[PDB]
């Protein structure tokens, strides 16, 4: 009646659903607690295949009903968006990406149990599913992958309807016509490019004087904002959020005021997307019982090997700390599951990239210039522009540069930063490097194709090694 | 006028142009040499970049042409062809790609003398002019970048018009009812593709039974053909030709025969694309004077440090063996001026990476599973569809996979071919990984980030290294 297994994952995220498939490759009797009908989690479900899926989407309308076809010969005439099947589209890849879970935990032999869990011992889990019954489950380890949930902004509920999160924003029935999105992130950016090229009037309102996020190059930044600015993105920057109110008009007034507070606005909005962050999710789980304590910020703190201070119960994902990105769960799940079965555990957070998948596309390996700054590591700069390398050209996507950072003495690839076309695909090539701790000469001496834009990846780094490069 | 110079570089070709600005950076007085009225060489001005930019352009049309952008929800009413707007960019790109290289030869300070050069002695060139000066720089050394040129076919005289080859074909006026192409190797699948999508009844003749030339792998190669048949290519392979002939009409009746024998046939067409190959380009050089013997393929003999039989004369490019690439010709320029400085010069010709810029991409590098079976390597193999990557399965993408080829003891990867989208950005990173001498788990620990197509990279090292992959 109950269920007896060796390592029970809470979780079918990304660090979840992989270290349930991993631990079962490894002879672990896994077993995978999921609460949502749908496996995935945020990523799959209202995450990362979402928001892409309209982002690719919305590039290639504002492709053709802008100059890009006709300057290329592609003339066409009446470009009009049929949301629906854009809409649909995104909804048949998340679903057929949920199911190839399903495919991947029934031939890797994982049991799944679709109820809400709660550690009910040091060795025992309790699911207690919708109609009320419980699975108990009796299990050597316990993998803790409950996840994260959005942060509320305070004075504000999102309704999913008109103030959304990137839940409903992901789902929103037609073109809102005036957006404003608080939270300059790498989700508000993103999601607010995607319906600006749709036609909505998107206005971005952050307290912090960057875009991007946490981590990203000043210099970069900067950079993005004002290539995004010319493609319609307006960024209320250095602003703080005062109230809002749902009018009777159906509209949203949202009232603004500086950090200071010396200038106070009010914008009016059809749609109100919060985006100011995400936050780790322990709710209803167990942990004050079990005598685990969260830190401030309510991540469960854990150990080299992703353990906390029970031994026996395991946490990894954006629910411990980190960059909480969709790989780095992934792997710490992967990591996990093979120190349990005897294994080092080592994982290099510097070497994590990170990858905003607008159109300039942003993604950068290491560390930021500033980060530099205050560890007093002195670097050098090299730089080429898109707008020298040959495939971009040919293309005709000349925005953005690659900026690589290497400390004067040692040579060594500090930090990697890509801003332009086909950055995320190209930072998986600078966490190779950075992994088998490369220099800026040991880049620029590998043979790199022509014509591809990783050409601007190894001119960069030689603009570090030798101070010239080539083809600039 | 003579000129007084350290390395005289005959040839704007990219092996010539990159290793005229390398020499002048190194410190030497470098002089660079070209017959033609614009730099950049084949691949600038007839090569690499005009059929690239047509690919990106034709592939644009083929989706709104198509059901692509309306699966997504972009409705266009009516798409029309300005296909002289479409050449336009294909020019404007190789002109401004033209012009860089002019500020970097003047940036570099590099001599720019526009003349037909000739070897008049083992320490003096001569170029003339078509009516000038006929200049004489006295130099150390010469570096030989005469480069390649169109290889003729036996019985069929290359009309430019209707008798096109590589440089006709990129530069058509209309879009030919229905073409023949002559060669099914890298430069043929390629051009074929572009007047396909443009609307085109391309057919491929080809002696061998495989495309994309010779190093593809077989069911690389078989799988690509498998999609082009299906987006209208056709392929005649295992066809000889025998003759070629030109009408009142205008057409081009071509006259085809199996190569074993019978299944004569005779092909009518618009045009005729002849593409059978290149051959190194050593003409009135001068080679036969100062006694520089030449291979049976007419490429010039080098040492590892690229000199000839005369040292202080060097060679590199296609006018030499190896893969004729540009990024082959690239490196082999740099090395070659690094080795006159000092420099220690190592080429590994299985770290060169070579690409299929169509629809699904083809881009391979190290050994096929037939070379891996020629030299009796025992290897395993991984798999890993992109029907299964995330960012593939969002951009609607899912089509072909990636091939890991290691050995079965050292895990070392010996191969690593790749069929689909962005397949070129892709490869240099198994050519930095091979570089480094990674094995298959060296590359699938490493984070990749998600959702990304390298994840299909790392996912198939890791069906090679541990047999089973974690999304497939
Ligand atoms: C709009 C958006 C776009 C994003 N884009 C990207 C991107 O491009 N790249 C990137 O790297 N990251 C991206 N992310 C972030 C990424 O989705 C997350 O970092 C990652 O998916 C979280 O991993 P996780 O498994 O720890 O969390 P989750 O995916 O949330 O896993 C938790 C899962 O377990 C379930 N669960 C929780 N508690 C219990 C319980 N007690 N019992 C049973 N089940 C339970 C939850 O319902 C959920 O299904 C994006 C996020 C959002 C919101
Ligand atoms: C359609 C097509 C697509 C291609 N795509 C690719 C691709 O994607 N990737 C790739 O790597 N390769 C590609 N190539 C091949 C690429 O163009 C060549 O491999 C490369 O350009 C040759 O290198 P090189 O240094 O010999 O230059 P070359 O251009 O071959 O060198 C010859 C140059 O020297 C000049 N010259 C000749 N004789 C003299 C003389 N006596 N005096 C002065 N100057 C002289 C010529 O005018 C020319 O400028 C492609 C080729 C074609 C036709």
């Amino acid at each position: 009646q109950p269920i007896d297994a060796d390592v029970t994952v809470i979780g079918s995220g990304p660090g979840g659903y992989v270290a349930a498939i991993k631990a079962a490759q490894l002879g672990f009797k896994t077993v995978c607690i999921e609460k949502n009908e749908t496996l995935g989690g945020t990523c799959l479900n209202v995450g990362c295949i979402p928001s892409k899926a309209l982002l690719n989407n919305s590039h290639y309308y504002h492709m053709a009903h802008g100059k890009d076809f006709a300057s290329r010969g592609i003339e066409m005439s009446e470009v009009r968006l049929n949301l629906d099947k854009m809409m649909e589209q995104k909804s048949t890849a998340v679903k057929a990406l949920t199911g190839g879970i399903a495919h991947l935990f029934k031939q890797n032999k994982v049991v799944h149990v679709n109820g809400y869990g709660k550690i009910t011992g040091k060795n025992q889990v309790t699911a207690t599913k919708a109609d009320g019954g419980t699975q108990v489950i009796d299990t050597k380890n316990i993998l803790i992958a409950t996840g994260s949930e959005v942060t509320p902004f305070p004075g504000i509920t999102i309704d999913e309807d008109t103030i959304v999160s990137s839940t409903g924003a992901l789902s929103l029935k037609k073109v809102p016509e005036k957006m404003v999105v608080i939270g300059a992130g790498v989700i508000g950016v993103e999601l607010g490019s995607v319906w600006q090229r749709l036609g909505a009037d998107v206005t971005a309102v952050e307290f912090l004087g960057h875009v991007g996020g946490v981590g990203i190059d000043m210099e970069i930044s900067k950079n993005f904002q004002r290539i995004l600015q010319k493609q319609g993105f307006k960024f209320k920057l250095n602003t703080k959020v005062t109230g809002a109110t749902k009018k009777s008009d159906g509209k949203i007034d949202v009232s603004i005021e500086a950090a200071s507070g010396g200038k106070a606005e009010v914008i009016t909005c059809d749609v109100l997307l919060v985006c100011i962050g995400r936050r780790p999710f322990t709710k209803n789980l167990g942990l004050e019982e079990l005598g685990i304590e969260l830190d401030p910020r309510g991540r469960i703190p854990v150990n080299t090997r992703f353990q906390t201070k029970i031994p026996n119960i395991y946490a990894t994902g954006d629910v411990v700390a980190g960059p909480m990105l969709a790989h780095k769960a992934e792997d710490e799940g992967i990591i996990c599951v093979e120190g349990m079965a005897g294994g080092a555990v080592h994982i290099d957070y510097n070497c994590v990239p990170s990858v905003i998948y607008t159109h300039p596309e942003v993604a950068w390996v290491g560390k930021s210039e500033e980060q530099l700054k205050e560890e007093g590591i002195e670097y050098k700069v090299g730089k080429f522009p898109f707008a020298a390398n040959s495939r971009a050209k040919t293309n005709a996507d000349t925005d953005g540069m690659v900026k690589i950072l290497g400390q004067k003495s040692t040579d060594r690839v500090l930090g990697a930063h890509i801003l332009g076309p086909g950055a995320g695909e190209m930072v998986n090539e600078a966490a190779l490097a950075l992994e088998y701790g490369a220099s800026c000469e040991d880049i620029a001496r590998v043979c790199h194709a022509h014509p591809t834009l990783s050409e601007a990846f190894r001119e960069a780094n030689l603009a570090a090694s030798f101070g010239k490069s080539i083809n600039f």
